[PDB]
């Protein structure tokens, strides 16, 4: 659909590049990172990396399923981190170009 055609050519080419964009461009490596209660707290990981991957092959059905997926990633962050994180900030700054990228999606 065109939303989905916005979501991979418009959105996710904004937050790929991004500068904030590199630890989330693949799935949280809880065994490099040293976090052996990641897992247990986040019962379904989401990285952008994945979202690609799916917007690549067709993977989603509605835009609102993507979005969900970036949702989920943000979230993820948000809940396993501790509010003074580094990466909860560049969690909301990508969140915010997201969101503000979908408010100009086309409708369906
Ligand atoms: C794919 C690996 O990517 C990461 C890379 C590095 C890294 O600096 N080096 C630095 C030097 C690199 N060389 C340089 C010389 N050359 C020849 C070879 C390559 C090697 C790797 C650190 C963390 C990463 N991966 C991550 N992935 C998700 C998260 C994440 N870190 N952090 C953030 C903390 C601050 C920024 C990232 C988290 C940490 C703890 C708990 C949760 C989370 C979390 O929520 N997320 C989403």
């Amino acid at each position: 659909t065109n939303q989905l055609q916005y979501l991979h050519k418009v959105v996710m080419k904004a937050l790929w590049k991004h500068q904030f964009a590199w630890p989330f461009r693949q799935p949280v490596d809880a065994v490099k990172l040293g976090l052996p209660d990641y897992h247990k707290i986040i019962k379904q990981p989401m990285d952008m990396g994945t979202i690609k991957r799916r917007l690549e092959n067709n993977y989603y059905w509605a835009a609102s399923e993507c979005m969900q997926d970036f949702n989920t990633m943000f979230t993820n962050c948000y809940i396993y981190n501790k509010p003074t994180d580094d990466i909860v900030l560049m969690a909301q700054t990508l969140e915010k170009i997201f969101l503000q990228k979908v408010a100009s999606m086309p409708q369906e």
